[PDB]
């Protein structure tokens, strides 16, 4: 029983954080085989952040412009390319530690764990879900850039995120690992800000189911709802549009639990207009929105508390 | 900035969890240098749990009674003993990932990171908090016996937890790593279930100042309290009573944000006897209290 904001274990991903050294700034990089990927911004110094030409900036750098640490062993950089907003750097050594993995892009609403790292040293891992306006809710402090978000299935490693600068609400932005930026986003210095955001629909659904597998049932009701009806009640309290997919999706968690997708919409709908009149769920006084469908199957038992 | 329920980097524990068979229990174990750690109550069967004896079950076990997988390696068991309530298996194999450890026992209101483990593969890691009534609220199912919590300073891992059993609420009790319970359960059949439960003041004191260090203002003002009429509202309340050295610890903190440690109780007061009128702090409608003084300043430098 019990339920938490649960990371994946982080061992194949510290063994490939190095550090990244260009002029007199220091960030993370990512080191797998002999490529260290890191944020491109390393290259910028103070005067040019307005309106960096990286393309200028690139040329102007030669491979001794790069210190590469991974601990205590100094890695002898022999190429330098980009992609997007990363630079690639080419290494003399492939890393012994290299796991199975994939460059995969998310979508929103989809989660993610984040492993917080500064000056190629690990400090924390937790989860992440990607917000339907592209950013993510972090936590990250000065020498964060280029800490890396994953998901690991089986024993592969799929990197999903880097990191790479903190916008004025306090929320983070950054690229997958091509370097293509989540969102309406640049790595310059812009009065640039997150869009209006959404609550993600189908994994408050998820975790209402979570909260019925572990034995809290108090907002359960007999009253059930069309697809378009519960719609429009979501439509009110900004969340998103729940589609046929996503009630297929939560399929396997109805089935669990003996409860219609439309049933708990209803009890959802209700949540929304009414509020949890001082009750909790799953410990929480609020409506989360950060587990999948695929977090609660993971990480709840396979028969329900009858 | 953000505030997030952050664990440590669980690599140098994944490198220790094993698979520990005995009969047709299956659980895992901790492997540091050549010894195996893992709950006792691998070696009980289903018959002798009501009152099991531990010392006539382990005397009728010899070492070839004891499976031990380290990943797809077998480790030869080459000797077998007890520490209170963990069994410790000694192999013909050091762990050659063994990081330098500790055994520490943590105190109530205090947190650690958990690797939920199911037969000897990690599978998650959060964060958790010793609750006052010597209980966790973890994430396990059947399987995760032997998961081990820890903290980590430095390059050294300080284990804390060993995990036993789930109660009847659904929170979770172990020991530490000397074998010995943290509160009073045992690992037997009983109706033994948690008890009485009270709120960490010091550390939602904690999470009000990480909250102010992120931004989250609202519930700040102008009015102060003394400690006394303070604590006579958290006894109200269900919180512990706050100590001259729980105001001594958050100390930094109260500098860092200019909000002195009895301004914030007056905060806190007025939330306990007022709600959040539909506010939240940090993402939560409610005080959270399992983030300590340590674990701001950690995660909160900025
Ligand atoms: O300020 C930085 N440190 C030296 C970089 C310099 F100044 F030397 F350039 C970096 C680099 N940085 C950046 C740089 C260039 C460009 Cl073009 C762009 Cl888009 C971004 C973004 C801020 N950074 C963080 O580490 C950071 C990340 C975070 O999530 N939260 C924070 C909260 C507070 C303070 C810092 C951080
Ligand atoms: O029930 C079990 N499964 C094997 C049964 C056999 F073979 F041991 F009999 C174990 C072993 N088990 C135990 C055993 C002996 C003794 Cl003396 C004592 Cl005190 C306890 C406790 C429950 N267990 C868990 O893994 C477990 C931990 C958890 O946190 N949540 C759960 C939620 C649901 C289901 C299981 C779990």
């Amino acid at each position: 029983s019990g339920f938490r904001k649960m990371a994946f274990p982080s061992g194949k991903v510290e063994g490939c954080m190095v550090q990244v050294t260009c002029g007199t700034t220091t960030l993370n990089g990512l080191w797998l085989d002999d490529v260290v990927y890191c944020p491109r911004h390393v290259i910028c110094t103070s005067e040019d952040m307005l309106n960096p030409n990286y393309e200028d900036l690139l040329i102007r750098k030669s491979n001794h412009n790069f210190l590469v640490q991974a601990g205590n062993v100094q890695l002898r950089v022999i190429g330098h390319s980009m992609q997007n907003c990363v630079l690639k750097l080419k290494v003399d050594t492939a890393n012994p530690k290299t796991p199975k993995y994939k460059f995969v892009r998310i979508q929103p609403g989809q989660t993610f764990s984040v492993l917080a790292c500064y000056n190629g040293s690990p400090s924390g891992v937790y989860q992440c879900a990607m917000r339907p306006n592209f950013t993510i809710k972090g936590s990250f402090l000065n020498g964060s850039c280029g800490s890396v978000g994953f998901n690991i299935d089986y024993d592969c490693v799929s990197f999903c995120y880097m990191h790479h600068m903190e916008l004025p609400t306090g929320v983070h932005a950054g690229t997958d690992l091509e370097g293509n930026f989540y969102g309406p986003f640049v790595d310059r210095q812009t009065a640039q800000a997150a869009g209006t955001d959404t609550t993600i629909t189908v994994n408050v659904l998820a975790w209402l189911y979570a909260a019925v597998i572990n034995g809290d049932r108090w907002f359960l009701n007999r009253f059930t709802t069309t697809l378009n009806d519960f719609n429009l009640v979501a439509m009110k309290y900004n969340y998103e549009p729940l589609t046929q997919d996503h009630v297929d999706i939560l399929g396997p968690l109805s089935a669990q639990t003996g409860i219609a997708v439309l049933d708990m919409c209803a009890s959802l709908k209700e949540l929304l207009q009414n509020g949890m009149n001082g009750r909790t769920i799953l410990g929480s006084a609020l409506l989360e929105d950060e587990f999948t469908p695929f977090d609660v199957v993971r990480q709840c038992s396979g028969v329900t508390f009858q």
